[PDB]
DNA sequence: GCTGATGCGTC
DNA sequence: GTCGGAC
DNA sequence: GTCCGACGACGCATCAGC
């Protein structure tokens, strides 16, 4: 009703009519929305973040139905379905223009400003707009800003960009508050509340539960959970918000899940949206494991099978009644066009009798001149988009590990035993082109040990570990990372180590504003006698540890950079630092890079080597930089790869 | 018509 | 992709 | 164990700038 700037979305016996900052059909005002992500930023506890959602969503519920899609894609810093593929195209580059020319600052003190604060959204707001008249503009509206998103999204062609900027600047201008801040923040990419999808799925449950949508108004029920005891309503909202998160895994569209909230109500929700081929649904993932003892201390007695973890881009294949084929990526993004040499092999791998289904593949990489599997590297070269199957170069092998839908039955409740059966009866397999994946069903340690050798001398990750009846299902909202995950290089004592300088400091941002959040690192090339960056570190040490380097780093700070430290095409570092410090540090591969410099010339004429899923592990105090790891000994590792 | 920087995607 | 922090 | 966001290499697609 009053002011959105009081607004408490935290505040205790929450109303969602009477503490809503706006009136009955009014269009929620942006500024409740950035005062509900102060509310979330300022605290630690998820509960408490999902609470304060929950509240807001309740006030939008209550009062202006039409605004809750907008809400919740503004509260996941989406833009919509994530097959349809809706972009901003903007970026810190872009954005850090848009906020000098509405600040009239240069662009190069917005952008040290930036770094220095670890963060977009502290530099947009503090600065006002030149732009600005003396009377403000209308305050901005939740769907009013997230409409202009889209817009930026739908602009395409020569002079987009322009378009873009004065979009981001005309939101600048009609900012109050903390709005700005947000605004930045979600056009980086980088909203950072620490609650994001499943907190967002927990509020909104909690939200239609507590405040029913499709009430005639004012809402005879705002708290329907007040009847119950305490226990009591915390058991019906887990209920509920497993129905809602067992949809969306199914369904991970709000498009389409939420007009059926709002008219039938979550029970009814289910009945509604189901899964069906050609709507993409979450993938079933893996927790990371120590070694063999411990697969066995997780999975306890339960029978488990061990399949080869191959090394390319995950696929999930959808056939529908009546033969269309659509393929989505891990990440629910549409590939069907990436893949027309899988779509016109469908019929080759189904047999007849199957009417429609949904695949879990691996899509690897395969040399038909050889019959071998090719490296992840090579895989990354095909087209992306509107590929004509002519041009194709890359050749392709699918390998199937499961099956989530078959003829019209949803797989999700069936146990893994089950889905592989029907996979291995009703698909056929052709070399280098569609195959079930290399598997062992044993409990014998020393088989596993072997197979996990082997696994690794057949070109792949290490192994994938899967119960077969004991908790074996694919529904993904009751565990998400149900399957383990052996790789070699999780092992400690058998990856590739290396021994690299310290030859630079970039400065943090978001929970690693105001220390250093990564540092580029360097190998010795004994020819030349010089330092050649090889890549950047930014995991492997705890909070503890980050800040004992800002303190043994920050002497070693040089104004410029040495004449011997070679980085070529890699990213200036923020400080050049004097080399001196040794870390020890793992990788999983090393790759050929475009820009690291690092034995350039030893394995390929124009491309040095880097590594592939860096971490640190710990210093090497026992080694100065003419000991840390060569240039040579790198180039040897990269051919022991084959 | 070409190239480079870069946003977004894959891992 | 790996990793550590807060719960 | 869950959820989250720090951070990694790298390649296609796109568009500003030539
Ligand atoms: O390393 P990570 O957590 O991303 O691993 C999961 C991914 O591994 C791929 N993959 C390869 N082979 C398999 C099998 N046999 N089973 C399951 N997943 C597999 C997937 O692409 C998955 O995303
Ligand atoms: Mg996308
Ligand atoms: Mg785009
Ligand atoms: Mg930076
Ligand atoms: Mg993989
Ligand atoms: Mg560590």
């Amino acid at each position: 009703s009053n002011d959105p700037s009081g607004y408490n979305p935290a505040k205790n016996n929450y109303h969602p009519v009477e503490d809503a900052c706006w009136k009955p059909g009014q269009k929620v005002p942006y500024l409740a929305v950035a005062r509900t992500f102060e509310k979330i930023e300022e605290v630690s506890a998820r509960l408490r973040m999902v609470e304060t959602l929950s509240n807001l969503l309740r006030s939008v519920v209550a009062l202006s139905p039409p605004d809750l899609l907008p809400v919740l894609y503004l509260s996941l810093n989406h833009l919509g379905p994530p097959q349809q593929g809706l972009e901003l195209g903007v970026g810190d580059g872009v954005l850090l223009k848009a906020v000098a020319q509405a600040t009239g600052r240069q662009l190069e003190s917005v952008r040290a400003e930036a770094a220095e604060k670890g963060d977009v959204g502290l530099v947009a707001e503090n600065s006002r707009s030149t732009q600005r008249l003396m009377l403000p503009p209308p305050p901005l509206t939740a769907s009013g800003v997230f409409s202009k998103f889209r817009d930026i999204a739908r602009l395409t062609g020569s002079a987009s960009t322009a378009k873009k900027i004065d979009i981001i600047k005309g939101l600048f201008v009609a900012c109050r508050h903390s709005e700005a801040r947000f605004i930045a923040r979600s056009l980086s990419g980088r909203l950072r509340l620490g609650l994001a999808e499943q907190s967002v799925l927990a509020a909104l449950s909690q939200a239609v539960s507590l405040t029913p949508p499709g009430q005639e108004f004012p809402p005879a029920m705002v708290d329907a959970g007040k009847g119950k005891t305490a226990e009591a309503r915390k058991t019906w909202l887990e209920e509920q918000g497993m129905i809602l998160k067992q949809t969306f895994c199914e369904v991970p569209d709000l498009d389409r899940i939420i007009p059926v909230l709002l008219e039938h109500g979550l029970e009814r929700l289910p009945e509604h949206c189901k899964l069906s081929p050609g709507i993409p649904l979450k993938p079933m993932l893996a927790h990371p494991t120590r070694g063999i003892s411990e697969v066995l201390k997780r999975f306890e007695e339960a029978a488990f099978t061990c399949e080869y973890k191959y090394d390319g881009q995950r696929a999930q294949i959808h056939a529908l009644e009546g033969g269309e084929v659509k393929i989505f990526s891990r990440n629910q993004e549409d590939n069907t066009g990436k893949y027309p040499d899988i779509i016109s092999r469908i019929p080759k791998i189904k047999l007849p009798s199957v009417t429609s289904f949904i695949l879990d593949t691996e899509a690897v990489a395969w040399d038909r001149e050889k019959k071998q599997i090719q490296p992840f590297q090579v895989l990354t070269t095909r087209k992306r988009k509107e590929v004509d199957a002519s041009e194709i170069q890359v050749q392709v092998c699918l390998y199937a590990f499961d099956l989530i839908y078959l003829n019209g039955e949803s797989l999700v409740r069936e146990p893994l035993s089950r889905r592989r059966q029907l996979l291995r009866e009703n698909f056929v397999e052709t070399e280098g082109e569609f195959v079930f994946a290399t598997s062992l069903d044993t409990k014998d340690i020393e088989q596993i040990a072997e197979f996990l050798e082997q696994s690794v001398k057949d070109s792949c990750e290490g192994l994938m570990v899967k119960t077969l009846d004991v908790d074996a299902t694919y529904e993904i909202a009751k565990r998400s990372h149900n399957w383990l995950k052996l790789k070699k290089d999780y092992l400690d004592g058998v990856g590739d180590t290396l021994d690299l300088v310290v030859i630079g400091a970039y400065l943090g941002r978001g929970k690693r504003a105001g220390r250093y959040g990564g540092f580029l690192l360097a190998s010795y090339d004994e020819d030349s006698e010089e330092l050649q960056a090889i890549c950047k570190l930014g995991t492997g040490f705890s909070d503890e540890e980050l800040e004992e380097h800002h303190q043994s780093l920050k002497a070693l700070v040089l104004p410029s950079p040495r004449p011997y430290v070679r980085i070529d095409g890699a990213v200036i570092p923020d400080h050049w630092l004097d080399p001196s410090a040794v870390w020890e540090v793992k990788c999983a591969d090393l790759s050929l890079s475009p820009i690291y410099p690092a034995a350039r010339g030893l394995v390929d004429s124009d491309k040095g080597i880097s590594l592939r899923f860096p971490r640190f592990i710990r210093v090497r105090e026992d080694k100065q930089p003419e000991q840390a790891t060569t240039s040579a000994q790198v180039a040897c590792l990269y051919r022991k790869q084959s």
